[PDB]
């Protein structure tokens, strides 16, 4: 299962890891996706899982959009996790540099509460544009499920352990 994690909960526990990396050596039941609203993984997140399938990540999203339209920001939706995990949730938290409303992420991290235990980064963090020590903290209000934060970045993970409280 999970190693090398600093337990912030009951429930919620971070790693200085690549999510990918992360998810290749796990393969959990459920990794989540910072995905967007058109399911298009051009970057961060989203574009390193979205590579790691060698594209079909994107291929069988497409077909999804193709058949039910975007996702609403604060909506998931569950795909296969391809080689990586069972599932991948897509999950689309609010990105602030477009505009959308930040109180949107506790909506979207009300999704991870339908999974057990999932893989996860933060949401709204990086490109997305949010404040991640104000993600984690919705993270932690929110989610109820065994949550294992993968941070990518050091200088971040180092900041938010600091920081938590
Ligand atoms: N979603 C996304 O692309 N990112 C948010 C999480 C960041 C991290 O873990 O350091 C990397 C960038």
């Amino acid at each position: 299962s999970f190693s090398g994690y600093l337990k912030l909960t009951d429930n919620v526990y971070i790693k200085n890891a690549d999510i990918v990396e992360e998810a290749k050596k796990v393969k959990p039941t459920v990794v989540v996706n910072a995905a967007n609203v058109y399911l298009k993984h051009g970057g961060g997140v989203a574009g390193a899982l979205n590579k790691a399938t060698n594209n079909a990540m994107q291929v069988e999203s497409d077909d999804y959009i193709a058949t039910n339209g975007p996702l609403k920001v604060g909506g998931s939706c569950v795909l296969s996790g391809h080689n990586l995990a069972k599932h991948c949730l897509h999950v689309v938290g609010p990105n602030v540099n477009k505009g959308e409303d930040i109180q949107l992420l506790k909506s979207a991290y009300e999704n991870f509460n339908q999974h057990e235990v999932l893989l996860a980064p933060l949401l709204s963090a990086g490109i997305f544009g949010a404040d991640p020590i104000h993600s984690l903290r919705v993270c932690v209000d929110t989610v109820r499920t065994n949550v294992y934060l993968a941070v990518f970045d050091k200088n971040l993970y180092d900041k938010l352990v600091s920081s938590f409280l």
